């Protein structure tokens, strides 16, 4: 049994964390912060995410539960994820970090952290996008070569930044594995006359439309023959439900800073 | 009998036209042109398409063949198509054009031309990319408001313009349901921060793969759902077949500016 | 004002109907069932949805709450729709039907008791499912002689009726159109040797997995090409919303059959 | 030097066969067959597949050929088969073996005589489809536990056997990972009330249609998001040229039952 802390449970990703730790059966909804200003102090997390009551109300210092949690869950901001971070250590807690945006400087401290502390910090919490990753890798390894590799990804219409983070990890991670570069080979746009297609060339389409949480598609195409890899998110959940499987995997590991590769086990398949 | 002359009667496309009005008894394969440069010039047409001897031969300039055929099938590049549209003009002829990648200056240029001579000019000569035109403009009128509009392609590997004539195509359907000019509301590329997708635009996704012969999808996004309409295309004979039986029905006629749309009777769907 | 009494409330349906209703500012929350064996008689309806207190409840039985409610909005199973069709017919109430899986009897008895009764009933209540009909009806008549016509749909791990009835409502469009009654043509296992497919034949495919709201696709597939006429459905907002839009709009009528066609005004597209 | 004798060598797979063996310079042709009955028989192989002429002739029976051929590729029907397997062993010849649709007693037939000859049997010859029984392993063991797994396959209006053997291809591989068998785990048809899902079931999906080559879709679908695997087939000629190179390779091999996934050196991917 693992006893989870929600940082931030107010936020869109904390409200999903509560409701994914209370549907994982080897987890428990232990304690909860938001920000001191915030009036949700106070509140009973399950009542929070629409799911009857806990028992357990939304604190301002996840300092001040210190004794009923064992593994943070922090989706939240730079500084206030550094000090859940500096509560860890000093109280032999463990963190699954969530929160982008960290400087360089930031990161070094983390790195530093997680010699004394049980850190998982991943750019990507999902199950299905870690394994297809691994699955691209294996994928680039037997048919890259000789393939017209293309990705393509759709993101609902207020997305700002193209192509994905996922799409450019999917390029990475099959550059990565063919000895490559990804920005060597990726070409993002095609408009006009283009000429013909380069032999070692990574495409991007990128569509913007409606609600759509996230779509994307590795192509390998060979003349005769292609294999596509495909993701679908469907709920924001997803990712939820991916932090908490990390975090009762850090439950009682030693120090050291894992990525989602390690909770899945994506390196020994 | 309507003698037809295949330009560039070696490429993809019109090694399989000459194969399509040999196919077709009410059509004679009567001429047939290659670039000048090409050593092609003096071998036999059915020689070429693998069907046996026909006593015809490529020709490095259709104007050396006039007297032999009534209308040209072009499916060549942008020029050449051009100086065929002039020899039309000049000897009486007509013209069915597939090529695609014009400049906008040079579809002015052939709407001038067809006041005079009768032209076939589609993105597509298949019946079901034009069902598919006819079906977008029922979404447009209904969906088309509210909803977000976005249009996705893929060819193969040698395709040298992007998107596609054929995507363009839907692009227009859409915009003149929809009372707009689809230059003022497409979007082509979309790279690094674009910021908020705009309500009116149309956007173009182009990938680039393989042998695909050719796969279109136009998507109308709402929150909460979508309608996509696809076509697949699986073999060039079925835009070849299109092609001859647009010139075929195009020798009765005057002049004027035709489309598959005129060919095959959809206007009233 | 239109009192909406919504059937089975804690259903998947159900709870989004009265969030639905709840929202549309023309429509009041005014009643609530569930199956008489169920401990949620009783509890707020507002509260099921985590929408705070309206002060109405759960009952066993619309029948004691009849004078309260206009419409019922009926998304449960077909015995209990049946029961709640005979409320309206003895206390004059409308009633607006999303239940799917009646056996042609329980239909046959519908369309009789529409005589006397004002109901609204669809396989789906979406616009773009709607639409949907209408773009099949006019590829039904342009390519359905020519085509192989397969109608494949994917849904939730939970539904318990195959295939949907909206696929079946896509079958009976292309029947129908083609002059065909869909019983006479229509194919929905294929298992060992089942020959060569017959030319005629509607094939169904059935997919159930995950948390899949709905999707939809009607295939004409000729040697050649194909063309694919696709719905997916995200979120059961987009049917809650248009049946409580159908309750509203049946509020004003007489006694009849009506379907969303006629709600939307989508007869004559 | 490998003598290929190319059993049904009409067919759509066995002309594609006998064009693939004759571009393989370690292979030649060396026979084929065709049924008795059939008016191919004493036909030129060359000329049927269109590349002039070979001076060898379609026969009616391979026994009268014997002393001319190494290896038999078989993609032809199950009895014609279980016969051209019957004269390996009298014979001491090897066979790649592609028809599917065997019983379940002729399987196991088919594994007996393996004890004796040199057999490859796989039901996919393309490179793509066995990479992807590889990632298919893979998927199950991460995510194959939680996840509801469809099968999905489309293939062109002739085909008389459903699912494809690929489709159970794909399921055993999937199941024989999660240390089951597909037998006691698969469900073939969905009509009517079917209930709801099992946890364990694997579904699958028939589409029959056109000229399709073949598309086979294997999906995790997990509640929040899907994995998707998709295998696109173009052309006949991947097959083939994968049935030769399988042949070729089990020249030198002694008896023993082998797949593709050994010719291709995959086991260990
Ligand atoms: N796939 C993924 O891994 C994934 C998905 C979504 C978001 N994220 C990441 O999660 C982070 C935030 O997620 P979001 O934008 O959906 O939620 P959000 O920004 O709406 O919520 C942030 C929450 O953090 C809380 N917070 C801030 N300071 C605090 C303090 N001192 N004490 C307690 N709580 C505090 C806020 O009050 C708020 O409730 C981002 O850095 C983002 O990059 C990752
Ligand atoms: N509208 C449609 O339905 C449709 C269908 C298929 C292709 N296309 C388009 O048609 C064009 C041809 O495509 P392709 O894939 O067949 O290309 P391709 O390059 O294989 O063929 C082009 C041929 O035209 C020839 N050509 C060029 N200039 C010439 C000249 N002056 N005289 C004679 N021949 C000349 C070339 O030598 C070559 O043989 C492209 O623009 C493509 O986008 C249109
Ligand atoms: N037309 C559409 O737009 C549409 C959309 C979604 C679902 N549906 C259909 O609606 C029906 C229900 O779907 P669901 O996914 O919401 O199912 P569900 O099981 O989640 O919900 C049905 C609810 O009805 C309740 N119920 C059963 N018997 C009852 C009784 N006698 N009195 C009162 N309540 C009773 C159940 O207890 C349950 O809460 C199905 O038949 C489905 O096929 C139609
Ligand atoms: N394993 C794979 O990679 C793969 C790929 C494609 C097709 N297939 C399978 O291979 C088989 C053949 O498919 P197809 O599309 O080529 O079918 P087809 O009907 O086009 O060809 C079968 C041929 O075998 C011939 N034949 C039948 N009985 C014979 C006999 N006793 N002697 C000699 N010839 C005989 C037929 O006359 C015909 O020409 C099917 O079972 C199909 O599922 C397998
Ligand atoms: O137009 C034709 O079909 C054509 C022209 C010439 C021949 C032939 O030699 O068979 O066929
Ligand atoms: O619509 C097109 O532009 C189009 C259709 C077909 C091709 C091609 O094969 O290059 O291009
Ligand atoms: O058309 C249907 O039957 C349909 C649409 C949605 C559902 C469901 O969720 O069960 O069923
Ligand atoms: O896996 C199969 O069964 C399979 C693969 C290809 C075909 C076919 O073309 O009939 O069948």
């Amino acid at each position: 049994m693992v006893r989870i802390a929600v940082a931030g449970a107010a936020g869109r990703m904390g409200r999903n964390l509560v409701k994914a730790a209370h549907h994982n059966p080897v987890a428990k909804v232990a304690a909860g912060s938001e920000r001191p200003e915030s009036s949700l102090v106070g509140v009973d997390l399950g009542e929070l995410c629409g799911e009857g009551k806990f028992d357990v109300v939304v604190c301002d210092d996840l300092a001040k539960q210190i004794d009923q949690f064992d593994v943070i869950i922090d989706f939240t901001a730079p500084a206030s994820t550094l000090n859940n971070l500096a509560l860890c250590q000093q109280y032999g807690k463990s963190i699954v970090i969530g929160t982008t945006g960290f400087t360089e400087e930031q990161r070094e401290q983390i790195d530093l952290v997680a010699q004394q502390v049980p850190v998982v910090m991943a750019p990507n919490y999902s199950v299905g996008v870690n394994l297809v990753f691994k699955l691209l890798e294996k994928a680039a390894k037997v048919m890259g070569d000789y393939c017209d590799i293309e990705i393509v990804e759709a993101h609902h219409r207020h997305k700002v930044d193209a192509p994905s983070g996922t799409a450019i990890g999917m390029g990475e991670a099959i550059a990565g594995a063919m000895g490559n570069k990804l920005s060597d080979v990726a070409v993002y746009a095609r408009e006009g006359i283009t000429g013909e297609r380069t032999k070692d060339e990574i495409g991007f389409a990128t569509i913007r439309a409606g609600d759509i949480v996230g779509e994307h598609t590795a192509m390998f195409a060979d003349i005769g023959e292609r294999v596509e890899i495909t993701h679908k998110a469907t709920d924001r959940m997803t990712f939820a439900n991916g932090a908490v499987k990390a975090a009762v995997w850090l439950h009682e590991k030693p120090a050291g800073f894992y990525t989602m590769t390690d909770v899945l086990g994506l390196n020994d398949l």
